[PDB]
């Protein structure tokens, strides 16, 4: 499947894509405001995530860190980022159907909307100033709001053992952002999607 990875924002990014045990296309790259990147996505692919990194930089070997999302020091990644990390989520081809969702349950850093340019399915997105509202104690030092679980560790916040439910700082994704999941158990956000459709990321989105 194409997906097609635009920077819309002022900044510049380093996109990264990954299905946790291997790069998706070449892993990552860097996109300068404006630029996009088309990646192709084995069919079938279970479990891929998007996200952006912010404030990178990296040696002539590929290697070096990013302020949020970094994947182990590398340009090219193979494995998830650090968060905070708002991320685009897919399952692909499963029966038949794509599932495709934004999460906010490892932070969000970076304002993003995740739609099909293919037809059947609505697209999800969230661009509300979560990095300016963050609550003080969310704040991640590199930039980006993480999430509780990251901060506090606690089962509460967690879900370490199933039970769990809203708190505040989840309410508080929530609220902003009601399309993403803004924790473990919240209520599912995913979009059912064709098998095989096409997708565009966009960072920063405009409209």
């Amino acid at each position: 499947a194409t997906f097609e990875i635009v920077n819309r924002c002022s900044y510049t990014v380093w996109a990264a894509a990954s299905k946790g045990d291997a790069a998706l296309d070449a892993g990552g790259r860097q996109l300068n405001s404006g630029e996009s990147w088309t990646i192709n996505v084995e069919p079938g692919t279970n479990g891929g995530k998007i996200w952006a990194r912010t404030d990178c930089y990296f040696d002539d070997s590929g290697s070096g860190i990013c302020k949020t999302g970094d994947c182990g020091g590398l340009l090219r990644c193979k494995r998830f980022g650090r968060p905070p990390t708002t991320l685009a989520e897919f399952s692909l081809n499963q029966y038949g159907k794509d599932y495709i969702d934004i999460s906010n349950i490892k932070g969000f850093n970076v304002p993003m909307d995740f739609s099909p340019t293919t037809r059947g399915c609505r697209g999800v997105r969230c661009a509300a100033d979560i990095v300016g509202q963050c609550p003080a104690k969310l704040k991640a030092p590199g930039g980006g709001c993480n999430d509780a679980c990251t901060v506090f560790q606690t089962s509460e916040y967690c879900c370490t053992t199933g039970k769990c439910g809203p708190t505040e700082y989840s309410r508080f994704f929530k609220r902003l952002c009601p399309d993403a999941f803004s924790y473990v158990l919240d209520k599912p956000t995913t979009v059912t999607c064709p098998g095989s459709s096409n997708y565009r990321v966009t960072f920063c989105p405009t409209a």
